[PDB]
Order: structure tokens, then C-alpha cells, then sequence
DNA sequence: ACTCTGCCTCAAGACGGT
DNA sequence: TTGAGGCAGAGT
DNA sequence: ACCGTCC
């Protein structure tokens, strides 16, 4: 996340986005940040409160979510590359560290509402210590095998390894939430990609270099801009938001500069600001190598299939190899 | 009055059958 | 996790 | 569209 980057380029650089219907992206690749769609599944697939599952205990949310919505994309020609976060950058640790702390704060909470009644809590908590586990990654990549689907390992940010993909035009764009992606240089990110039946909101597509023209900005001042937004990576200047973050590095084309210009009194910043260290991760991010694996779209292993979801998970069967022929006929075309 | 902060709420997908 | 959106209040 | 259920 890039703290309100998406607001501020509505705000004053609305020409960077386009709003198309799914019908204009047939044909396209788009590269997917698994790791956030196995959350936003392990969030909203709630039957009751609770995940679904299979008797064992086993959770299977991620494995509809993912199963279905590729299905769809796939349906309307868009053929989707799944990448995988791999070890975060150390840069990370703030942001990682906190994020538990308050996992472990909202599994006190649990209890407490547990012992107390009223599952309006113990549902939220729970959706609070929501956590993307090696697991739900392993199972995820197993059924992806088993569609045909191609996936790959990004040594460490996904975000950073898709926008090196859209960059080598191994894809058209990156499908994401996270606008840092942006920040480490891909020239299109597309928002709200669903392949839904329900529809909901319009799919955004933002041109990065759209982007740095509306704002008057080359890509090394965007990246200090969105440092000052807010990143994962480094604090930033308190009382700094989007308005005077545009303004500061409209006028001083840097942090240095803005640092030096700045009243101490006032704004001061924070202390052991990694900002320069940040900013260096957002040019020169460790990335995947988009010319070594040659993404292909398998034909589904059908019986694979219905062995893994129906067989240990308990999908049924009906409804699985109804999906899965939908696939495989998309794989020779179609509406 | 503009801006930011921080504390809060609240919600989070897809399908099949009407 | 990400918003959007709500509000009080401090600080300009 | 609504909504009960998917597991
Ligand atoms: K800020």
C-alpha cells in the first residue's frame, strides 16, 4: 500500500484513469498478487461466521475463491498469472512487526468475547487474525497446477515482481488493490478486476506515465512522493499528508531538499528516517527474471481435479466439473 | 477555514435458483 | 490487510 | 437483483 495514492490521483490527476468494462480486456494477461486475493477469500468466503471447510479441519475458502473467480476471468479471455510473495524485504520488518502486535491484541479480544457472548465480536477478531499461511500458498499452487494456471515465486514483493512482468510485456498489466505497485514502476495497474457476475464497481485501469505527466513528476520524484503518502517501507513526516506531500515535492523535486527547507519546528521528521534505503527498494526492487519461464495456460487435469477439491476437501462434484468444463471449453474459446 | 491525525464503524466472493 | 466515511480536536 | 448456501 501507498496510503491514499489512489484518492489523490482521483483528485488531481483524474486523466490517469480509465474506467472500461470487462468486455475490452479480452485477450489480455494480467499478473495477480496471490497472496492478497487468498486474503480478501479467507476474509469474505464466511459460511456462519466461520471459513469453509472440509471435516478434517481444513480450511478451503482460499481454494473456492481462487477456483472460481480464475474460472470466470478466464471465461472472459482474460488469462491471469498468478505470482506468490517470497521473503519480505528487511525494510519490512516495521510494518510485519506491528501487524502482529495487533493480531495478538485481537486475539485477547477473542477470548473475551468468547467468554462473553455476543458473536458480533468474536467474528470480527476473527476476520482481524486472518493469515496467509505456507499452507493455504501450497494448496493454492496445487490447484493452480491442476487448472492449468500458471504461477510463479517472486524472490521477495509480489507487487514488485508483477510490475517486472508488465514492464517486459510478459503481461498487459497488474491486477491489485496495492498501488505501490506504481511506486516500484509498472505502467499499468488495474483495480476491482473480478470477472464477478454481481459486477459491483467499474474497473479502474491507471497509466503510470499518465500519472507522472498530470502531476509534473519523473518516476524518482513519484516514488519520494509516495514515501511521504505513506509506504510499507519507512515512516513518514507527520502533519505531511497528500495535499502539502504534492505541494513540498512539486516545489523541491526531493526528500533531501524538503528536508532541508523544512521548518523543524513545525514538521519534524521522524528520527532514523530509512527513507533513502525505501526509496532505493522502490528503483531497484529484488524482482523474479520475467524472461526465464515462459507462462503458459495448460488444458485442466479433470480427474486430478475432482480427486484433490472433491476427493480431500469435500467439494462437490457437480459443481466442480461443471467449473472445470467451463474452463476447458474457454481454452478453445468463447462467450 | 484547510489539513492532518486518530479513533471509530463497517464490510469484504461466487454460485444456483428464483 | 484495504477503503470509505464519520467525527472531534489540535494546529496552523 | 435477491438470497440461501458453497464447505
Ligand atoms: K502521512
Amino acid at each position: 500500500g501507498i496510503q491514499g495514492l489512489a484518492k489523490l490521483i482521483a483528485d488531481v490527476a483524474p486523466s490517469a484513469i480509465r474506467e472500461n468494462d470487462i468486455k475490452s480486456y479480452f485477450g489480455r494477461k494480467v499478473a495477480i498478487d496471490a497472496s492478497m486475493s487468498i486474503y480478501q477469500f479467507l476474509i469474505a468466503v464466511r459460511q456462519g461466521g466461520d471459513v469453509l471447510q472440509n471435516e478434517e479441519g481444513e480450511t478451503t475458502s482460499h481454494l473456492m475463491g481462487m477456483f472460481y473467480r480464475t474460472i470466470r476471468m478466464m471465461e472472459n479471455g482474460i488469462k491471469p498469472v498468478y505470482v506468490f510473495d517470497g521473503k519480505p524485504p528487511q525494510l519490512k520488518s516495521g510494518e510485519l512487526a506491528k501487524r502482529s502486535e495487533r493480531r495478538a491484541e485481537a486475539e485477547k479480544q477473542l477470548q473475551q468475547a468468547q467468554a462473553a457472548g455476543a458473536e458480533q465480536e468474536v467474528e470480527k477478531f476473527t476476520k482481524r487474525l486472518v493469515k496467509v499461511t505456507k499452507q493455504h500458498n501450497d494448496e493454492c499452487k496445487h490447484l493452480l497446477s491442476l487448472m492449468g494456471i500458471p504461477y510463479l515465486d517472486a524472490p521477495s514483493e509480489a507487487e514488485a515482481s508483477c510490475a517486472a512482468l508488465v514492464k517486459a510485456g510478459k503481461v498487459y498489466a497488474a491486477a491489485t488493490e496495492d498501488m505501490a505497485c506504481l511506486t516500484f514502476g509498472s505502467p499499468v495497474l488495474m483495480r476491482h478486476l473480478t470477472a464477478s457476475e454481481a459486477k459491483k464497481l467499474p474497473i479502474q485501469e491507471f497509466h503510470l506515465s499518465r500519472i507522472l505527466q498530470e502531476l509534473g513528476l519523473n518516476q524518482e520524484q513519484f516514488v519520494d512522493l509516495c514515501i511521504l503518502l505513506g509506504s510499507d517501507y519507512c515512516e513518514s513526516i507527520r502533519g505531511i499528508g497528500p495535499k502539502r506531500a504534492v505541494d513540498l515535492i512539486q516545489k523541491h523535486k526531493s526528500i533531501e531538499e524538503i528536508v532541508r527547507r523544512l521548518d523543524p519546528n513545525k514538521y519534524p521528521v521522524p528520527e532514523n528516517w530509512l527513507h533513502k534505503e525505501a526509496h532505493q527498494l522502490f528503483l531497484e526492487p529484488e524482482v523474479l527474471d520475467p524472461e526465464s519461464v515462459e507462462l503458459k495456460w495448460s488444458e485442466p487435469n479433470e480427474e486430478e481435479l475432482i480427486k484433490f477439491m472433491c476427493g480431500e476437501k469435500q467439494f462437490s462434484e457437480e459443481r466442480i466439473r461443471s467449473g472445470v468444463k467451463r474452463l476447458s471449453k474457454s481454452r478453445q474459446g468463447s462467450t
